[PDB]
């Protein structure tokens, strides 16, 4: 009635209740009905949410994902659950099991990748484990013995196969790989995707957050282009109608390289690996900074086919705040943009949180996935990265507004920015995980 | 390391994580390895722990239990999970499916009962539901429409078949029905149980909490006596070697009748049912008070076969504090006994909690189930009943010490009284449920 | 900017900070600027708020109030601080130091009383002291040794001088003694107070009326003319009401003090009297109740008629008990329903001082509608003592949510939640400190 | 009885209650009975503790300290309250009002300084004020308008008069100026202070030695003989040390104040100077460090030698940054290992003031081993600013667990957790209030 919010203990309990309800055994669904499989960067957040509940089970989540890693190091963005068909495109449509030389042998997966937040999840598991007993430390340390090499091959695949020209930015061949499927970031690149003869498909709820058929036809056509060259890394530059450098993905990778490097020093991993990681951390920091607006510090994506900077007003333009590297004066301008009336300081926002697209941008749509709504997962990543920059009060304020928004217990993936209405899929594992990590 | 306790939010999260991990679908195991089935009074506490997480799932827990209710109204103490054999005595040994005319038709159960805390769980679900929306109230109210009659038949079976002489005390035919299997309360009655030819069985861990073979032979022999008369209520007085009036069970039933009566008035249930419930509430209140020591107010059990009051120093002698009814001066003496050096005020206790047996009793064993250890479930029941008597500060202090003891996150069924070592089965659902209910 | 509420720890800190800032040394002001003196039932609540901070200082608060007790046992409603003349009426107007044979020496006080919540404060001090160990228990026990007799004389004066006919209800000679100055409860009794020639003496939506105040001051002239003599007041006072809310509080207080007296081995004759008064005033409260709804009525002794009004005072029997089962259920339904806590426009699930559907309701005017944290606290504490754990918890929860702006207002607008009246009110901080635990 | 710890809300309440009880009006005593005056870095911490309770009163605390600033910019370490002579040495002994040309008018102060944590307090006030809305921001901004110039003159006096050779380290003329009076850091420098004829002037395990105190007072005689003249002190002082911990705090403070100055559009020349000092003192701190372990060393200017000791001051470079990557990792390993936070007998995971394995360690003696909440607070706050979120959180967590007895002791026994020394210490309450949020 008068107050529908949960207390912190009720909220923590309900978040943990959801995470365990979404557990199929050794993988956690991204969401029970919409996304009934393991998604890659969701699984990293799930591992973060499991760490305060069970270090052993958090480690199992990353083990399951890394058992689906391709032979070339790519972590695919979906690991399908042995039995479920309530999602399209499914294993039959990707056909990676038959076409992809590098596909894993006892897992069904997609053929594209997703942001490398995984090292951040490894850090959170290790921080939790060190506060628990010796036996919990041993569990976390055995995971590192077993999976350090796999984590290196993941970072190396990105550094070498998605940055072939050592520009320090990650090339994507599908908007799905950015994690922000329908971000205005990718509109002009998608306008240059022309579907050919497209195999007959079905569907993949509220229309104001319902794909868009023309948009979805383009998503599926990129799959056809990859399948035609059997997912061969070497051929994709020649055939893909979509080739972008993702500056937000690149900044995340810079941070992840630095985090994994620090892990490798703390746990006496090979010196040559730690050196490679610090090298990539700096290269991708510099590649992010090279994209930035000279007055505001805002980061731009790059259309590799058109050879054009992509100027849009989304949360991705704050990529440099995550990895650092801007000159002092430009970073102050960028923080001013973040806090001002185009983003967190917009007067109609219910919470002091980062909308996915600026409310004043012409591309803004308050209900439409990444075109405006506030995503707890982005709140979490900015808060954690800000605390790492030393901006304790900034990170605290994001956490506090994030908890206030989450306190209805809907665990929605994203929220209407002006009304706070929970939108889209409820029961989203990574929102439960963000809440659990914040509540401590 | 320096502090192994969990914060309140971490503890609430881990308690909810455990409850969902023990969920088989529509029933929750009492404990995943020792007790991998639904136990009756555990299931009432589980429903209490589920109510803050999901009213719909809490209602499902009681629906599953009441679907196993016998045709005469008895709620059996175990409802076996369709597939599991890691417990003995199992469905084959009870043979209620073949022998018991009143056994349910599509469930396997035991042939004895357990304390009627179920109405208390119904009250907690309704209190939670009323703080949530209209749709959650509707779920709880439909449960009452569907199950009010079953709850009445349960209370009526106890009032009419286990108090045949309207003495206002419940007769038990097995110590297992008290919930306190090996309490010193039952030693002298068990000494008069002489096993005959006993069918060959196997076993049902640390020896200081390991049944006792002679004790277990007597438990199993009572089953043979019930099976020989096909669980017929009318024949058990003539054949059972164990027949006790349980004053703690009787006080719980008094409270439960009063609670269910108040529920029936609030939700406009039949007037004749509410009248019957208030009648039983007073009859069993008076029956508890009739047993009490004239100086200390301490309640005694009664051996129906020997026609002897059973004088022991266990937590059961505080039965009158739960249901009320003592003269003012004797209730003050009883509270003095509870708080003094024989129980909560004993100088060697780690927590200000109620040991199951007095540390100064000769029957005291600090590790041995109900012969001494502190059980969170008993802490919960006394705290809740005390708050209902209006003793807010007393109930608060029990809750606070209970949370301090539970804060290691072991969720043990019982704890060593002097060291606080968690004992016995870990991962006990009803301890997780007590914690969740306390934390709010 | 986006969320002006304080966390529980910030709110507890600010509450404690306010209470200490209102401390003059041995007394705490009811509110620093509007009420810069010690008020009687405010001081009991302040002692409750101090008990988690310092058992010794909570005891001092009660010691200071009891040092102002009148020779006949009466606790006066104002104990004036050494000399702020920003409050009126002050010592000169009351003239108790010269006219009242029973006034204390070396304290300046008023000549009227206020509700006896003091035993409840004593219980909370003892409960805190028992969680704090040996030397803190000794402080609280020495207080009982020092003041048990004075607390008895307070309760005896109420029972014997303000219930002369042993009706089980307290008679008041001024609406100020109810604690609810301008409650619609007293409108018809004040309407019959016709004053004579009277000696020369913020937001108007929150203060009583200038015509209402000539009546308030005229009653004082009547008491002064008979030198505040107990035996003469029934002959002269133009205002004589039996206050059923005051009476229910007294019944609870007697029961509470009787239990303290048993726990600390006070004289058996005192404990017996306290139980007798607890039962007498319980019955007196029940005798006023509507037989359908259970609602308690005040009684105008001069007019010889029941005062039927729709205020929170109707719920007096919930505090002390004693209603038949069916009639108490009906009274709870009234409390929870749309005339009170269930009114659809209330911001919080809290008890408004007057029913929003009553013609007497005024959403900003003091006791004519606003929600008072001190009433919430008293209802929640009495409900918990009845065993209504969930009802008590809901009142506490909503009271904390309402208080979490940190204004510590004495009362709030029932629809918008706007803090009203005096800010920085000591007993609102005390309520918050006791709730937060 | 079974659990004497307080809940977070009870502890926040008691902390705020203590702070207000130590308020004299415009200054807060460092501790009511042992230190009944305003101390300089205590006052900065008090301002931090007040900021959640009242931005206006936190600003007053800093306003009062800055009103005692010397004409040359120096903030003295004691500002005496109107007249409690229970502290010694007091105004008569310091004689600054008569001898010191730069002493303030109408304040009585000491003639020495203390570490410059003041800019950190200003940052916390501003951060609180920005969460509280328009009129509270205006209070904090008006403070900056009023006192920016004075804060600059404080930092300029340190940089120019206490680092005359532009070495990037602050010179001290008294161990009292380090804030760590009896730290083993100063043992060999004090051993070379040989006093002359000196004017006539609790638990001994927690206080410095009577021979140690003749040296403390002799240094004062030397300063007085040259009338506290900055230009003459290097010629006369028997004690001249470069304090690497003070220097690291200064570097942090300069950086913090530079960022404030940018955020509120202070003069560009001030901001530039503050960044220059922040970098100069960072480098000066790094120049003292052991190349294997990173541990920072103090320097005895008279003896011309590095002071190698095992105290928490060794960790100065963690506060301000600037160490090479490998050397900072080694220093963190020292901090976490068995010589400090990892010593197996420590009750809490907290930084002891002296290493328990050092021959200089004394578990009850002041800065020779005990754990000081104010050091925990400063390390945790600086660590969070380095981006070490988890390390900062662990220090805060253990500090709260240690503080949760509510003694508010200045320091604790590192093995048993026994509160030691003065209870009711304002800056321990302030630390708790800031942590609890
Ligand atoms: O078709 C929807 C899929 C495609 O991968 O994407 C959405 O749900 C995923 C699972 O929660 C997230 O990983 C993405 O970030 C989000 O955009
Ligand atoms: O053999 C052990 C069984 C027999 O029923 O009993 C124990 O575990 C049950 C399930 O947790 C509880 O219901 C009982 O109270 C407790 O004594
Ligand atoms: O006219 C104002 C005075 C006069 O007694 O009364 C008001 O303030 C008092 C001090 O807070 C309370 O004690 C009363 O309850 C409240 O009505
Ligand atoms: O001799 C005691 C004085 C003299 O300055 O110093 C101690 O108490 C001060 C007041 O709390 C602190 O400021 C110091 O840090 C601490 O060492």
């Amino acid at each position: 009635p008068h107050d529908p919010s949960f207390t912190p203990t009720q909220l923590a309990a309900r978040a943990a209740y959801l995470l365990r309800g979404n557990d199929l055994g050794t993988m956690t669904t991204a969401a029970p009905l919409l996304y009934p499989h393991m998604w890659s960067w969701d699984a990293a957040f799930v591992a973060i949410g499991l760490a305060p509940l069970s270090v052993e089970r958090a480690v199992v989540e990353l083990d399951t994902l890394l058992s689906a890693q391709w032979r070339n190091g790519m972590i695919p963005h979906i690991v399908f659950a042995n039995g479920v068909d309530g999602y399209f495109p499914g294993p039959a449509r990707w056909a990676t099991a038959t076409l992809a030389d590098n596909a894993p042998r006892n897992r069904l997966t997609s053929g594209i990748t997703q942001p490398p937040v995984h090292a951040i999840a490894v850090q959170r598991i290790l921080e939790h484990a060190r506060t628990r007993g010796r036996s919990t430390r041993a569990v976390a340390e055995a995971f590192l013995d077993r999976r350090w090499g796999d984590l290196m091959r993941w970072h190396r695949w990105l550094a070498e196969c998605r940055d072939r020209n050592e520009r320090g930015r990650i090339t994507l061949y599908h908007g799905w790989e950015s994690g922000m499927d329908n971000s205005p970031r990718w509109d002009s690149a998608y306008a240059n995707v022309v579907p050919g003869k497209l195999p007959e498909y079905q569907r993949a709820t509220d229309p104001s957050q319902r794909p868009s058929d023309g948009e979805y036809d383009r998503y599926l056509w990129l799959l056809e282009e990859m399948k035609a060259v059997r997912y061969d890394d070497e051929r994709l530059p020649s055939v893909m109608s979509f080739q972008v450098e993702d500056v937000f993905f690149s900044a995340i990778f810079s941070v992840a390289c630095q985090v994994l490097a620090e892990i490798g020093e703390d746990y006496k991993r090979p010196h040559a690996d730690v050196k490679d990681l610090y090298l990539w951390a700096e290269r991708f920091r510099a590649g992010v900074v090279e994209t930035t607006d000279q007055r505001t510090g805002a980061a731009r994506d790059f259309d590799v086919l058109a050879e054009k900077w992509l100027v849009t007003e989304t949360a991705a333009q704050f990529a440099p705040l995550l990895c650092g590297g801007l000159p002092h004066d430009r970073e102050r301008a960028l923080l001013k943009l973040l806090e001002g009336p185009r983003f967190c300081g917009h007067p109609d926002l219910k919470y002091g949180l980062i909308p996915s697209t600026s409310p004043v941008s012409r591309d803004f749509r308050p209900r439409e996935y990444w075109r405006g709504p506030v995503w707890p997962v982005l709140t979490w990543l900015f808060s954690w990265c800000f605390a790492r920059r030393g901006w304790a009060e900034r990170a605290r304020l994001l956490r506090q507004e994030g908890l206030r928004q989450a306190s209805d217990g809907s665990f929605a993936a994203y929220y209407e920015p002006f009304t706070g209405e929970p939108l889209g899929s409820m029961q989203q594992s990574w929102t439960a995980a963000a809440v659990l990590d914040w509540l401590g």
